[PDB]
C-alpha cells in the first residue's frame, strides 16, 4: 500500500506492517518554575518510558497552550517548558519525538531541540510558518481537521475541503507529499452526533491519498455515548481505534498505551496488517 | 434491516436496536455430588446476577459435555446438574436463557427446566433428533460451524456449505427461518490462521439471511497472536467483538460481560445501529 517509509532522521516508521502507537505525554507543570525542574523532567521521562514499554512507536509531547488545557501562555514561556522536556526524552528515551504545538516558534525550537515530528491541531491555519518550519528541517507535519466553528454543510465534504485547504498551505510552503499527515480531528468543532458521524465515514479520507492519524483517546463523545467519566473510557476508546485500524488509519494516539497497543496489534492480524 | 424480532417465550429480543450480548455460564461443579447443590447452584446464581447487572441480555448456560471441558458424561448424569441450574437462574434472573449443548434430550429437558433458546456447537449434526426438540418446542436455535477436520478447500466458502447443511437439517425438521441463528464456529476446526480468515471475511455469512452470532470470548487464537495467556486477554477478545459487529452480527458471546458491553454499545453508536 505504501511506497515509501516515513522518514525520521535516526528512526524510520514502517507504514504497512503494523498500526503505529503516538503515546500522549502532557507536561505537568511544576507550579514556583517556568520549566526544566527535576519534578516537571523526571515525571515527563519516566512517563515516556513506560510507554515506550508499553509499545508505544512515537511519544507526543504537549506544552501548555495545546490540548487539553488550551492556556493563554508565550511562545517565550512555552520553549522554557517544552524544551527542557524534549532534550531528555530524546536522550533517554529512543523513539521519534513528536511536537504538539499550532506555534511556528515553538514547532522550531522543539525540532532543534531534538523533536522529529510537527502534531499541529490548526493544520496549519493558526500560523502558517509553521509550515515553512516544516518545510525546512524536512519533518512530517500532522495536520488536523479544526475550525472555529460547528457550521457544517455536509460534514464529510466539508471536512475534505478543509484538509485539502491545509495540504494546500503545506505544499506551497515546500513540504512533501511524504511528509504530510493527516488527522481528522475527532473531538474538534464538531458535536458529538458530528463525532460519531465523521468515525462511521472515517475511510473517506483515504481518497486524499495521505496516511491518517486517529486522536479519540478518552475524549468526551464516548462519555456521551456511554455516560462514563473520562477515567473509566477504555473501551470506548477501544471501540474506536479498533474502528479506525478496521477504516485503514497508519496511527493512532492514544493515553492508555499497554491496552490500546494490544487491540491494535490484535486488529492488523484480523484484517492483515 | 429485521423484520421480526426474536420470540424467547416471556422474553422478546430486538434485533436492530443494539447488539445483544450473551453471558457465557460455565457450571463450576461440586466434587461429592452429581449436581442440585448449594453451593454450586448459587455460583451460578450469583454469577447469572453479575452478569445481568453488567448489561448481559442473555445467559447461555453450560454442563459438562460442553467447551471448554468435553468430558465424557451420560445425558442422566448431566440433566441432574444443568437443570437445577436452569431452575434457578430461570426463577432469580428476568434474561432469557440459552442451553449450550449439542444433545438433544438434554435440550429438552433445559427447555422443560426454563430454558428458552438453544446452543449447539455442532449445528444440529452430533444429534439431529435437536432440531425436531427445538421444532417442537418453538424455540430459537444456534447453528455454529464445526466439524472433525481441519480439511479445507476454500474456508469461506465450505463454511457457508457446512453452515447451509445445518440450516436444511433444522428446516426439514420444522424449523421456521425465524428461529435459526447462526454462528461461524471460531476457535473449532480451524487453525489460528483460519480464525483470523475467518474474522477477516465474517461478513459473508450475512447473505445467508440470518442474524449471527460471534463466540471469539478468551479464545486460543487471540493467545496466539498477542502471546498472551487466557486471562490476558480482554483487549484481544475486544478487538473481534468489534470487528464482529462492525461486520453485522447481531449478538456476541463473552465472558467479560461489563467490558465487552461497553465496547459493544460505542460500536452501535459509531456504525449508527
Ligand atoms: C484489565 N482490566 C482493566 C481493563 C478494562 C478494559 C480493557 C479493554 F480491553 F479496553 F476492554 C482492558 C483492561
Amino acid at each position: 500500500k505504501w511506497d515509501y517509509d516515513l522518514r525520521c532522521g535516526e528512526y524510520t516508521l514502517n507504514l504497512n506492517e503494523k498500526t503505529l502507537i503516538m503515546g500522549i505525554l502532557n507536561v505537568t507543570p511544576d507550579s514556583f518554575s517556568d520549566g526544566g525542574s527535576y519534578n516537571e523532567v523526571d515525571a515527563a521521562v519516566r512517563h515516556a518510558k513506560e510507554m515506550r514499554d508499553e509499545g508505544a512507536h512515537i511519544i507526543d509531547i504537549g506544552g501548555e497552550s495545546t490540548r487539553p488545557g488550551f492556556a493563554k501562555v508565550s511562545v517565550e514561556e512555552e520553549i522554557k517548558r517544552v524544551v527542557p522536556m524534549i532534550q531528555a526524552v530524546s536522550k533517554e528515551v529512543k523513539l521519534p519525538i513528536s511536537i504538539d504545538t499550532y506555534k511556528a516558534e515553538v514547532a522550531k525550537q522543539a525540532i532543534e531541540a531534538g523533536a522529529h515530528i510537527i502534531n499541529d491541531i490548526w493544520g496549519a491555519k493558526a500560523e502558517p510558518k509553521i509550515a515553512e518550519v516544516a518545510a525546512h528541517y524536512d519533518v512530517p507535519i500532522i495536520l488536523m481537521h479544526n475550525r472555529d466553528n460547528m457550521n457544517y454543510r455536509n460534514l464529510m465534504a466539508d471536512m475534505i475541503a478543509d484538509l485539502y485547504d491545509s495540504i494546500k498551505i503545506a505544499k506551497d510552503a515546500g513540504v512533501r507529499d511524504e511528509n504530510i499527515i493527516l488527522d481528522p480531528g475527532i473531538g474538534f468543532a464538531k458535536t458529538p452526533e458530528q463525532n460519531l458521524e465523521a468515525m462511521r465515514n472515517l475511510e473517506q479520507l483515504n481518497v486524499l491519498g495521505y496516511p491518517v492519524l486517529l486522536g479519540t483517546s478518552r475524549k468526551s463523545f464516548i462519555g456521551h455515548v456511554l455516560d462514563l467519566p473520562v477515567e473509566e473510557r477504555l473501551e470506548g476508546t477501544g471501540a474506536t481505534v479498533c474502528l479506525g485500524i478496521e477504516k485503514g488509519c497508519e496511527f493512532v494516539r492514544v493515553h492508555d498505551v499497554k491496552e490500546m497497543s494490544r487491540m491494535a496489534k490484535m486488529m492488523d492480524a484480523m484484517i492483515g496488517k
